[PDB]
């Protein structure tokens, strides 16, 4: 991970969603976000998704479910 943040459009390209969809996600408050904005103004600008927060969040979320649902699917592979 050379960069811990990517513009929300690239993040949109990664998850296969449109740009507008992702901006709507940001406005609804669904994504870890940093704002790049000219110092000489006061509200925004470039919305960058911060990836460590995102992935650590996904990790927490996936580990917090009970092991039944979480680990059940592995039986379909022979585990």
């Amino acid at each position: 991970l050379m960069t811990d943040a990517i513009p929300y459009q690239e993040f949109a390209k990664l998850i296969g969603k449109s740009t507008g969809a992702v901006r709507r996600m940001i406005d609804k408050g669904k994504l870890p976000v940093i704002d790049m904005t000219d110092p000489q103004s006061a509200s925004a600008g470039e919305y960058w998704v911060y990836l460590p927060a995102w992935n650590n969040g996904l990790k927490l979320a996936y580990e917090s479910r009970p092991k039944e649902i979480r680990d059940g699917w592995l039986m379909w592979l022979g585990l």
